[PDB]
């Protein structure tokens, strides 16, 4: 019984880990998208 | 005290599901937004 | 084994409170760049 809740706890981890492997992934497209808006901008004006 | 972790064990995976929705409809609007700087960058430049 | 497992509860309820709080931000950033491309596209075409 300890092992299934020990068990859980792994797959829960497992879980945040590539959620924050995503919202890392996701910060880095939004930053992009952040510097693509500011040069399109700039060139304009 | 094993009340206590079945509970928080179900308080996480609920909050888990919640991000993992967050992150979906976070994924979708940064690819429109993608998109749409994409197509700004051809239309006016 | 027990005050294993609720050691490592705490730490997965802290890093999810982190991730809602990034997520947070993320939100608001993105909320600016849908913003920005409507400004771009309004002023110029």
């Amino acid at each position: 019984r300890m092992k299934q809740i020990e068990d859980k706890i792994e797959e829960i981890e497992s879980k945040q880990k590539k959620i924050e492997n995503e919202i890392a992934r996701i910060k880095k497209l939004l930053q992009l998208t952040v510097w693509g808006i500011k040069q399109l901008q700039a060139r304009i004006l």
